[PDB]
């Protein structure tokens, strides 16, 4: 009963990004018997501590844990310090625990898909980096990245291949394909097509099979 | 001869948004014999003058026109003052000229589609308005709009129906459907689906037929 009750984690602290991560984080380790108890606090705090910021995410979440996590720490508190330290590839903190892996996947899946396509441009909005045609002709020029549409084939399109969770990869594979199709429509529209999608960008930015013949 | 040469409009002034608008603005009035000469300057300056801003876009573009447009003004200069004044529904300047209509469509199509889906979130980025789940449960709550994802069914999803150009509407209809499908994937992902799309949002935010049976 301390499986649903402890939801009163940030549900009494002081954000929704976590609500979802847990949701898909559970689906990743469904019926594997790993530790769906630590992984939780892992994905529930990885942000409470803002390339130096993840190593402190645990040197921060550990001290703060000694407040409400007072009831049940045990050995399950050193694992909540690797997960919440190995999720953002800003610190390159390689995840070793099979629990610290499920999070580095659930949170990293928040970079792809519909929400992912929204983050790239929202962020790119404040930072004001643009994303216009200044990026299409990059078939012959070079990627300056954060031109948001470039951030696409620099991090995002390369995220699924470096996915370290069995299912999480095939999942970060579909969502990563949703981004390409967006690129497909963006190319056309960008080439005054207004209708179809550039069936040439789908051919280069996403592994066929995810939609296909066999020779 | 003075149809391609005059491209040296902003090509020597002091932005790419125009390059495209003309492209699709020509396709809208293809073989109709209207005035593919004024419509051009129309879509080439509607921005040089930043709900009061469109009426001045012409009270500004007219004076500036008296510089390079010195060679060929004629009656074709009073039309370049209605178009470049009737394109943004911020001034509600109803377009009367069939030329001032092709622009209010070509420029308004830049709100839908792939580029459209990027603008909503980019802009929403600087203004920092968010767009998270705080918008999904709005099936029972109310839309505060600029929550970017709301800006969707408030302006964008209503743009194609108020389109005033023969073809331009069926065109702003497809691109407007591309936005819904995005909403479709956003719903699923938002509901921890990670795979398909909420085939319930496609059912409510876009007129079937654009993809369908017949009873
Ligand atoms: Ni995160
Ligand atoms: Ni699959
Ligand atoms: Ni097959
Ligand atoms: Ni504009
Ligand atoms: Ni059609
Ligand atoms: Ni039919």
């Amino acid at each position: 009963q301390h499986w649903q009750a402890q939801f009163e984690n940030w549900l009494k602290n002081h954000v929704c990004h976590f609500r979802r991560v847990w949701a898909t984080a559970q689906k990743l380790a469904a019926d594997d018997d790993v530790d769906m108890l630590v992984i939780l606090t892992a994905c529930y705090f990885h942000d409470i501590v803002s390339q130096r910021s993840s190593i402190l995410a645990a040197e921060e979440t550990r001290r703060l844990l000694r407040e409400e996590f007072e009831q049940f720490p045990a050995e399950k508190i050193e694992a909540v310090c690797h997960a919440i330290a190995a999720h953002s590839f800003s610190a390159q903190i390689a995840p070793l625990t099979t629990e610290a892996k499920i999070v580095q996947d659930a949170d990293r899946l928040e970079a792809l898909g519909a929400i992912g396509l929204a983050r790239v441009f929202a962020v790119s909005g404040a930072l004001g980096v643009a994303l216009f045609d200044g990026e299409d002709p990059f078939a012959q020029h070079r990627p300056l990245d954060d031109y948001a549409l470039d951030h696409f084939q620099t991090k995002l399109l390369k995220l699924p291949q470096t996915m370290q969770t069995a299912r999480g990869k095939q999942l970060a594979q579909h969502n990563a394909h949703f981004l390409v199709e967006f690129m497909a429509k963006l190319s056309a529209e960008l080439a005054g097509e207004n209708e179809g999608v550039d069936h040439k960008v789908i051919d280069a930015f996403s592994s066929a099979g995810l939609e296909h013949h066999h020779h």
